[PDB]
């Protein structure tokens, strides 16, 4: 099981709060998100490079400013309706590409 952190590239996700911890089991394939005022356990999709999952995500009332919750509002619409993962053989970064550009890229560890 490894976790990975974002590290946002465009500006819709500038505002994503820094504590989203997200996780995958390569032994029973569960995909989670977890942080102090968000949880969820995805059903997902990846193959052939394309990633698509529905989170059931749970939030806290008044946790997030305005602009936090655009961006986390934002980031699991797009990743219901897909997008691009980009991994390497370096190291575990993975980059998160969808409508011609990087959107965030995912950095292993909390
Ligand atoms: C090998 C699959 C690891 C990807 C898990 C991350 C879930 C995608 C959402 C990223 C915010």
């Amino acid at each position: 099981e490894k976790e990975w952190h974002i590290v946002p590239v465009s500006k819709d996700y500038f505002s994503i709060p820094n504590d989203l911890l997200w996780s995958f089991n390569t032994t029973n394939k569960s995909i989670n998100v977890y942080s102090k005022c968000i949880s969820g356990k995805a059903v997902y999709s990846f193959n052939a490079g394309k990633f698509m999952g529905n989170f059931n995500v749970k939030e806290v009332d008044g946790c997030f400013m305005d602009a936090q919750k655009i961006a986390i509002d934002k980031l699991f619409s797009m990743l219901k309706d897909g997008v691009v993962l980009k991994g390497n053989k370096i190291n575990d970064t993975i980059l998160i590409e969808k409508d011609g550009e990087v959107k965030l890229k995912l950095i292993r560890g909390i």
